[PDB]
């Protein structure tokens, strides 16, 4: 028998109502005050405008003169999960970008983009993809590529994350995923489903290690995408029954925009339904 997204899916898919569904998700988000990102001195620690965390969520970057970065915190306590959504770091920001993974206990990094897309750069290389050690001198980090795995859709760099000023080093699983075009969706509900359940494997969702750092260009589109499956089967998980918009309502007081297509939102309930089934 037909479960209740089952049903929610077939009706919006033919009566072609994913577009106003949409539209109501963002009519129904709430506006919360996002005034650091906008101070003179952070201008260029965002990569777009219109894309920004909001006060009450923001990541801090502890004993720094500047504590400002473009990344949130999205802690749905139900879930018991915390996830860091944040931008493609900008050459100006690599650094802070790893002193956050320093400081949050971050062990996993998942990265949705390309570097290069739809003739634009969307993120700065901020991972070394050969054998030189990258540094990164304004915070004190250095990073490694210590091993690559290739797979059909997606490459897994293991990455030796060094705090020069700590002398101490992590190994950050760095997850990317190659194959997820910008304003599109993954090939399939499966392929991406294996791929969260590999990331989930390493153990780097758990709350015994730090959160886990999602991005892709702005930190809402794809980002939101994969958070918002993720949080979804997790609350399944636990046998609370949810309602998907209500979720990603949820979600979107703790950074703006999550999901950017109809397309997108539409994938999401197609991977959770593939993910019960699972379950
Ligand atoms: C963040 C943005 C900006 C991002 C933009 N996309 C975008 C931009 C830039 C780059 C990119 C890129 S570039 C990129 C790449 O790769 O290149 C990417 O990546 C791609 C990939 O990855 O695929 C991406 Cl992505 C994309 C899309 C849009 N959003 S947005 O939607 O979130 C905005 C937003 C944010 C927050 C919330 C809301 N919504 C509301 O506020 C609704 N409101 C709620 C209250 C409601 C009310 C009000 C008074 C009322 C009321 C109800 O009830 C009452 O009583 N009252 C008063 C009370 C007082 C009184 O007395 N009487 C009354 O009646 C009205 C409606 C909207
Ligand atoms: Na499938």
């Amino acid at each position: 028998m037909p479960t209740t997204i089952e049903r929610e899916f077939e009706e919006l898919d033919t009566q072609r109502r994913w577009q106003p569904l949409y539209l109501e998700i963002r009519n129904e988000s709430h506006d919360y005050p996002h005034r650091v990102a906008k101070f003179p001195e952070n201008r260029n620690r965002n990569r777009y405008r219109d894309v920004s965390p909001y006060d009450h969520s923001r990541v801090k970057l502890q004993n720094a003169e500047n504590d400002y970065i473009n990344a949130s915190l999205v802690d749905i306590e139900e879930a018991q999960r915390s996830y860091i959504l944040t931008q493609g770091p900008l050459p100006n920001t690599c650094c802070h970008f790893w002193l956050m993974v320093w400081q949050q206990k971050t062990k996993a990094v998942v990265m949705l983009n390309r570097i290069v897309e739809k003739e634009s750069v969307k993120c700065a290389q901020y991972w070394p993809t050969d054998d030189q050690e990258m540094l990164f001198k304004e915070t004190g980090f250095s990073v490694k590529l210590l091993s690559e795995d290739v797979k059909s859709y997606y490459t897994v760099h293991l990455l030796q994350l060094e705090n020069i000023n700590s002398g101490e080093t992590r190994t950050i699983s760095h997850f990317h995923y190659t194959t997820w075009p910008d304003f599109g969706v993954p090939e399939s509900p499966a392929s991406f489903l294996n791929f969260l359940f590999k990331v989930r494997e390493s153990g780097s969702l758990n709350p015994d290690h730090g959160p886990a750092v999602i991005h892709c260009s702005a930190g809402i589109g794809r980002s939101g995408t994969f958070s918002l499956v993720d949080t979804c089967l997790v609350l399944m998980e636990k046998g609370d029954d949810i309602n998907i918009k209500q979720v990603l309502l949820n979600m979107r007081k703790y950074r703006m925009g999550l999901i950017q297509t109809p397309d997108q939102l539409r994938f999401s309930y197609m991977a959770i339904i593939e993910g019960a089934k699972c379950i």
